């Protein structure tokens, strides 16, 4: 096996020219699957942070309250209404 | 074919080596596509649920429904104001 | 060149085998590349869909137009008010 | 080494054809993450565009403003209601 290693070793180093050249470019991919990973990731709890804003659960909620309100004050003027004029028509009648 | 098979292994022996660390190298980008895939997505399940939230089509239409109930309670009052004041009309008119 | 060539196919024989099984796991990568990405922005069109249905420009302008109408009868009461309370006092003053 | 490298060249122009047709099939695969990767981020910025149109603090805090002051003139309204009471009070005793 004297002149059988002296082939296999200038045999790899023809080889392991083609096998550098191939983990580097397996590198370059690698480098770009985590690059965008994290990229659109970031890009997207942006989104979850941006869609929060637009929960107005509470807001609305203290609108529909505030409403309701007023329609009670409406309904306490009416009472005050048919009062005042319950008073005009004893008035009326008192000529 | 006795010395041609003996250095057929050889070279096999020495390759075999290379393929090794390409399968892995392979396996470890597939892992990372698999691991950012699955990530991303969660992140997007989680973006759409927060999305629904902010859908306040329900909500807006009873502020809406109640702002025109409001509205035909002050048709109401506008007319029980100019009741009341068609019977002051007549009361001065009586003196 | 004739037992040269002889083994250069009994080495391109065992090479081919190597070859096929490293084109069969590019192609399965490259089958979860176009998988995945095709499963994210699936997920990512549902949630501009889902977005839109929170855009209540329109419905919010209606409930604030009506607001100002309501704001509008409430000034149109307050005169109808003072003008029934000057016929009040004349009454009044009429004694 | 006449022979030896002779040898070398034969077998080295048998695996640069197979080195080629991996390096065309990283290259395809990593065009297809290039292009997944810039398809996707391109609809998610859409997504937070759109996530944004339904971000309405600014308009429901006018609609909360503008129906506090209708409150606020409901108030002025009891007061002047009562007012009114009282002096139709006086106008029946004064018989």
């Amino acid at each position: 096996d004297e002149l059988i290693k002296k082939l296999v070793t200038e045999l790899a180093e023809n080889s392991m020219i083609e096998a550098e050249e191939v983990r580097g470019t397996l590198g370059d991919i690698s480098a770009r699957i985590e690059a965008g990973f994290e990229s659109l990731s970031a890009l997207q709890v942006e989104t979850i942070q941006t869609a929060q804003r637009c929960d107005h659960s509470d807001s609305i909620r203290i609108l529909g309250e505030n409403i309701k309100i007023l329609d009670r004050s409406m309904k306490t003027m009416m009472e005050t209404m048919k009062l005042m004029m319950e008073k005009v028509d004893l008035l009326y009648a008192s000529t």
